[PDB]
């Protein structure tokens, strides 16, 4: 019914790393780094792997910060996205054919050029809160309905 994905935010005291996706689903928007979890891999190992594939960065400990389920009306599969944060990385962000990473000051997060749900949950992430969300979309621009609640255990 739902397929596992990961999303990783590199969030430091004064800045966050986002990646401008160049191709495929969400192309043209800034977001964290993530993708599909593989056969035989834990969700956390998938999150670590996707961060390196998409940003060139190495993370050790990842912290669970959220779960968000996406529904696209007309599409059978739900995306079950496991969201993680880290403040501690190694390497320099690398630009590839798939992704252009840029640091942003926290008061300059480019919400108009991000998926619209991010305006709801990113501010929770900035204040070190944890959350469970559901967003029902029509196409990629319209939130038909949503729920979002803070939790103590992701
Ligand atoms: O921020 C949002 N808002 C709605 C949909 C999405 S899907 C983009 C994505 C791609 C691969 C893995 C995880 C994610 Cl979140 N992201």
């Amino acid at each position: 019914a739902s397929r596992l994905y990961t999303l990783v935010l590199v969030l430091q005291p004064q800045r966050v790393l986002l990646g401008m996706k160049k191709r495929g689903f969400g192309a043209g928007r800034w977001n964290g780094f993530g993708g599909k979890v593989q056969e035989g891999e834990t969700i956390e190992d998938g999150a670590r792997r996707e961060l390196q594939e998409e940003s060139g960065l190495t993370v050790d400990a990842l912290h669970k910060v959220g779960q968000i389920v996406f529904e696209f009306v007309g599409e059978p599969e739900l995306m079950d996205v496991h969201v993680f944060c880290t403040d501690s990385i190694q390497g320099t962000p690398v630009e590839s054919d798939e992704m252009r990473p840029c640091w942003f000051q926290l008061d300059q997060i480019p919400f108009k050029d991000m998926w619209p749900d991010d305006s709801y949950w990113f501010p929770l992430l900035l204040q070190k809160k944890k959350f469970h969300g559901y967003f029902k979309f029509q196409g990629q621009d319209t939130i038909l309905d949503y729920t979002l609640r803070e939790v103590d255990t992701v």
